[PDB]
């Protein structure tokens, strides 16, 4: 049931929000 | 500063898991 | 603009290749 | 084993660039 990942860096995170981002645009387009 | 990021998907979440634990260790060599 | 990335990891490619597809979706909605 | 994987983008590439040389690393220390 969802998993909390803290992440210390911001950059990293930048990353991981643009792919969880595109992520769930696939889902709109994938059902 | 850390940021929590929860995210409904297992690969999703296990891959910037990944990423977070190889980022940290990239860090013990660079500088 | 092309840059051929050769690795010996079919996990790893898998991964790029999803993110690659990831990217080009959420770049065709945005601008 | 290979798997070329034609990439077109310098933001896109250096992602997986970093992903590639983060997951030979973990060899190193895991195996």
């Amino acid at each position: 049931e969802y998993f909390t990942l803290q992440i210390r860096g911001r950059e990293r995170f930048e990353m991981f929000r643009e792919l969880n981002e595109a992520l769930e645009l696939k889902d709109a387009q994938a059902g």
